[PDB]
């Protein structure tokens, strides 16, 4: 696997600041590590973990041979270490910062695994088809809004937020709404990649998915030349089908092994 491809782009849309964070990287021998993390209230919740994701994995790894437990671990011990952070900081905004956190590890070229929390999505391209690997943590799901209640939140409106607040009902940070329902666990998947076909991976923030569904996404990959213009080339459609938010892309291809 080359990361010289991976595709990357991000843009800032109609606000005043981009808080939108993405990494990816070489981990071990046989670990990549790719994430994007959507940070809000201030982007100290994203920074924070575009610069510890990575070692709170590392010093997993001998640990733990289920990635789908190490990620689990990581994020809660991540968001463990931001709670501290943020409690310990002259910045009382630090604690209304929160992220999404999309994370993606590939072991020995062949196992993919995904832990998001969150409405930031990874999909997976093969053939041109479309394979969903994350699902967004809102207060439109049955399961996740039972959650906040039995914690004592509430749901508001203009389009549901929890307690009027937050657009999502699982994040990293968000100090004071974690007693509500709003927790730091991921949901997780585990595949296997094709041996013979070529397939991407995809990484996207919201302002994206708002208005490019994941078909649309395949088919700009599979119709791009590389993946750093198919990263842009999805970015600036969202932008021009009327998205505000900031808008990342992350495009990773996967030989066929
Ligand atoms: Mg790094
Ligand atoms: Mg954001
Ligand atoms: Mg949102
Ligand atoms: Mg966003």
């Amino acid at each position: 696997i080359s990361l010289a491809k991976v595709g990357c782009a991000s843009q800032i849309g109609k606000r005043k600041e981009n808080e939108d964070r993405f990494d990816f990287a070489q981990l071990t021998d046989e670990v990549l590590y790719f994430a994007v993390y959507d940070g809000h209230g201030g982007p100290a919740a994203a920074d924070f973990c575009h610069t510890h994701m990575e070692k709170c994995i590392m010093d997993l790894l001998p640990k733990e041979a289920n990635l789908e437990t190490l990620l689990t671990l990581a994020f809660l011990e991540i968001d463990k270490a931001f709670s501290s952070h943020a409690r310990l900081s002259a910045d009382a905004t630090l604690l209304t910062s929160g992220t999404t956190a999309t994370v993606a590890l590939l072991r020995d070229g062949i196992e993919l695994v995904v832990a998001s929390v969150g409405d930031s999505r990874a999909i997976l391209c093969r053939k041109g088809k479309p394979m969903k690997l994350t699902i967004d943590h809102t207060p439109e799901r049955a399961d996740e809004k039972e959650r906040i209640k039995k914690c004592g939140g509430f749901v508001a409106w203009n389009q549901p937020h929890v307690n009027g607040r937050l657009a999502m009902t699982r994040s990293i940070g968000d100090l004071d709404l974690k007693t509500s329902g709003v927790i730091a666990e991921p949901e997780t998947k585990r595949i296997k990649l094709h041996h013979a076909d070529d397939s991407f991976l995809v990484l996207t923030t919201d302002g994206i998915n708002f208005m490019v569904n994941s078909q649309e996404i395949c088919d700009f990959v599979n119709q791009c030349h590389d993946p750093n213009e198919a990263a842009h080339a999805v970015t600036e459609q969202a932008i021009q089908y009327g998205t505000e938010d900031n808008s990342t892309a992350v495009v990773v291809p996967f030989g066929a092994w």
